[PDB]
């Protein structure tokens, strides 16, 4: 994070002369290429890495032992699912890191030197430390350096890097930054660092810092699964317990234990989750908003703090004018007349100012329709002395007109000198000109004289960094779901804050530096994380002070999502829960941001923050569902080999697991509401309710195996196999469980969507023909058997609605699982 | 001299069309 400084006696490089080769080549070997290291991971790696997971652990584990108990169906099948899980993974990730391989534009770098004492266009990596670089209009600057030319004044744009919008005057002995874009003047820099040791290097070097950093659902999901792992460690432990109490073999018990490990362990838990999420990113995709870390949709479900670049990401990135203020006799259609006369017309070489002036012409018809009648004679540009450009210009009747545009105070200077005044005007010009200062609007004022006639001053015309036109209407609409805004910049307090009154944001700005966001502040620790939690922005904050903003409300315990362009944001975006790179961000930040928007502005983070809600009831719902199967079958089995020393057949259990599995992955596509305010995982709630359905559908199905012990068969008429009736009414009761989690009250008040109907029904379908047909059971089934099972298995699922119902709108409930009274 | 590289009312439609 600390800059190398690259010692003086390196940088006193004569300017007429500039570095020799021998220096070029000596200085490239001690510091290496102008090139920041772009580790970008490996494909092979990655899929690899997708096994990497305390779920997959324990499948691995459950493989090895089904290969060694020769039940290569188990094996086959479990293997089977692990790579259909990283697969369905890596080609969701791999088609998301191709669009930010597609975006990428920033290329053709080259940069003009001087060396041996002539002038040389070199590619931007061989820049070295010392070099003597040429900035001219358009240069975009390759490495941070100090100008070196005395009489220069550049206008350089800084909005890569500080957010500014607008041209940050650098004179001699001024630092320039990497990627900053020369918009006006010409001068020559001493490079001062490169590659890594630049400010773009320095936040690259934190983006990939925080690049291996976890998410907060891989570790909730990691959670989930250690406790599942817990659970059926002290089913096992039961389990080996009795086996060994009766002396039983060994092979007996491991199968015991093989068909323990492969339900109570959630096997489709990854692949469910992720199929959610990477079906929720192609609708994002469709809504314009691609994901490129899936786990980032589910933080952006409970995100509640947005904290947002100023500059690109709430506002636009055009110095646009406002209304302007002008004297008294003068209309507005004249002021905006004058402003443009004393502008350069040429259409190669606008400045921004000009640029802007000529924009915001539209909405004046007649300074229009006037401009063209009128002829320029000379010309002034902006002379940084007298800051202000002057045009000397004829009427079409033949009167000779001087414009001048200039600072406010200039121009005032400028008139009062040829007349004085009235004392009304000028304080009225002054107080006006003091509030838009204020208000960070950067004033221009505007002045005028007809042939040998008097100045007349005209007005004020503002300049600030106007909000983009859809932003006010996500501002508020993301408030609207429990989002709290909070801005941060490199602007100057007074732009930020009045930028926020224009959004309608808090104006509670605090500039981050001297609140000690830099470490630097005496401030304590809790005091800090309140006057963060509660401000309403940061400005003249530097990149370490977005990560720290960031860091301290996720250290609340609030879920963040952050936007930005700049590489400076990347690591608040690749730090926050979920990085949003908008459109027009770089490579860097883009390759940091969890999520790239592909459509100009913020309108897309309200269908994306309905979306990800969508996606995170899905999940809660599948979570819910598959913690219940898990408990249940568990808690059955379990018992069944402690008490009767016989367990459900190890082929129906693994087309158990199967069928949930397979059932479970059409959740992705189910229309689940959209939660009104941010949600989280209500985990002790979670397995409090995960636990009292496991418990029910366990004594669902101990009355029906314990119904079929009788010497006339119980539950079956006529005549069935007791293993195929157990696998039947467990599928059925199993599978319509998913109907319960799933709705938001009682399970009828959600319709089902066609494709998790379908998909249950037509599992329903299947394990009633394993059961009729016997297949790997004793023998076929009666059809009023499975009638019977069917009846059973919908008053049981009846029960568990009542239950869910019960235990769902209960905030009592909620109160005693998560220990509160 | 670069004098002639003008029509800017073309460049005023040019600029806005964002709207």
């Amino acid at each position: 994070g600390e800059a190398r400084p690259v010692p003086e006696e390196y940088l006193q490089t004569d300017p007429s002369y500039g570095l020799t080769s021998d220096e070029v080549l000596k200085r490239r070997k001690k510091y290496g290429l102008n090139q920041m290291a772009d580790e970008k991971e490996s494909l092979v790696v990655k899929f690899v890495m997708f096994f990497v997971g305390p779920i997959q652990f324990v499948m691995e584990a459950a493989a090895i032992l089904a290969a060694g108990l020769s039940d290569w169906v188990d094996f086959g099948v479990i293997c089977g699912l692990l790579m259909l899980n990283a697969g369905v993974g890596f080609v969701q990730e791999f088609q998301a890191g191709s669009i930010v391989d597609e975006l990428k534009k920033t290329l053709a770098n080259t940069a003009v030197v001087i060396r041996d004492g002539q002038l040389v266009e070199i590619p931007a990596n061989e820049v070295v430390p010392g070099d003597i670089l040429q900035l001219e209009d358009g240069t975009v600057i390759p490495t941070d350096g100090r100008i070196v030319t005395e009489d220069c004044f550049l206008q350089i744009d800084q909005s890569a890097i500080t957010g500014e919008s607008l041209a940050v005057d650098k004179h001699y002995g001024d630092q320039t930054f990497s990627s900053s874009t020369v918009k006006r003047g010409e001068g020559f820099m001493v490079v001062t660092a490169t590659g890594d040791n630049t400010f773009v290097g320095r936040a690259a070097a934190l983006v990939n810092k925080a690049a291996g950093g976890q998410g907060h659902f891989t570790e909730v999901l990691n959670g989930i699964g250690i406790i599942l792992l817990v659970l059926v460690i002290a089913t096992l432990l039961l389990v080996w317990t009795a086996c060994f109490y009766r002396t039983n073999g060994i092979v007996r018990i491991l199968r015991y234990t093989l068909g323990i490990t492969i339900i109570g362990v959630p096997v489709g838990l990854p692949a469910v989750v992720t199929t959610t999420m990477a079906v929720g990113a192609a609708y994002l995709a469709k809504k314009q908003a691609i994901v490129q870390k899936l786990s980032a949709i589910e933080s952006l479900a409970g995100v509640e703090i947005l904290c947002s670049d100023k500059t690109g990401t709430l506002t636009k990135n055009k110095l646009s004018l406002h209304e302007p203020y002008t004297v008294e006799g003068v209309s507005p259609d004249d002021l905006m007349l004058t402003a443009c006369l004393a502008a350069s017309r040429k259409k190669k070489g606008l400045d921004a100012i000009d640029k802007a002036f000529l924009k915001s012409l539209k909405q004046y018809p007649k300074a229009k329709d006037a401009l063209t009648k009128y002829k320029v004679l000379e010309f002034h540009p902006f002379d940084p002395v007298s800051k202000k450009v002057t045009a000397v210009v004829e009427s079409p009747e033949g009167e000779r007109i001087v414009c001048v545009k200039g600072a406010p105070l200039f121009v005032l200077k400028t008139v009062e000198e040829d007349h004085p005044i009235p004392e009304d005007v000028h304080e009225n010009y002054e107080n006006k000109v003091a509030e838009l200062a204020s208000r960070g609007f950067r004033a221009l004022g505007v002045a005028r004289k007809r042939g040998e006639g008097h100045w007349e001053i005209l007005g004020v015309m503002p300049c600030m960094d106007p909000p983009r036109d859809d932003t006010a209407q996500t501002v508020s609409e993301a408030r609207h779901l429990g989002l709290r805004v909070k801005m941060l910049t490199g602007d100057a307090v007074g732009i930020a804050k009045e930028t926020c009154r224009q959004l309608g944001l808090g104006t509670n700005i605090y500039n981050a530096e001297r609140l000690g966001l830099g470490g630097g502040g005496d401030m304590p620790g809790s005091e800090l994380a309140d006057f963060v939690e509660n401000a309403d922005g940061f400005a003249e904050v530097f990149p370490q002070h977005k990560y720290r903003v960031v860091e301290i409300l996720q250290n609340r315990g609030y879920l963040v999502a952050m936007t930005g362009d700049g590489v400076n944001d990347a690591p608040s975006l690749k730090k926050a829960d979920t990085g949003i790179a908008v459109e027009g961000a770089t490579d860097a930040a883009r390759s940091a941001a969890d999520i790239v928007f592909l459509a100009p502005g913020l309108s897309a983070i309200i269908d994306a923050l309905k979306t990800s809600r969508q996606i995170f009831h899905r999940m809660y719902s599948y979570v819910v569902y598959r913690i219940a199967l898990s408990l249940h079958l568990e808690i059955f089995l379990g018992l069944w080999i402690a008490i009767l020393d016989n367990s459900l057949d190890i082929d129906l259990i693994v087309f158990i697991a199967i069928f949930a599995d397979v059932a479970t992955l059409a959740i992705a596509y189910d229309n689940a509401p959209y939660s009104p305010k941010p949600v989280k995982w209500n985990l002790p709630r979670l397995w409090g309710m995960s636990i009292i359905l496991g418990i029910v559908l366990a004594i669902g199905s101990w009355i029906t195996l314990t119904t079929m012990f009788l010497p006339k068969g119980g539950i079956i008429q006529n005549f069935g196999a007791m293993n195929g009736i157990m696998f039947l009414q467990i599928s059925l009761t199993e599978n319509w469980l998913i109907f319960i989690t799933r709705a938001a009250g009682p399970f009828w008040s959600s319709i089902p969507s066609w494709q998790l109907a379908g998909a249950v029904f037509a599992v329903d379908i299947i394990a009633t023909m394993f059961t009729l047909f016997g297949w790997w059971s004793e023998n076929w089934t009666d059809i009023v058997t499975v009638v019977r099972v069917w009846i059973w298995s919908i008053g049981i699922f009846c029960v568990l609605g009542g239950f869910y119902y019960e235990m769902s709108t209960s905030e009592a409930f909620d109160r005693l699982m998560n220990g509160k009274p």
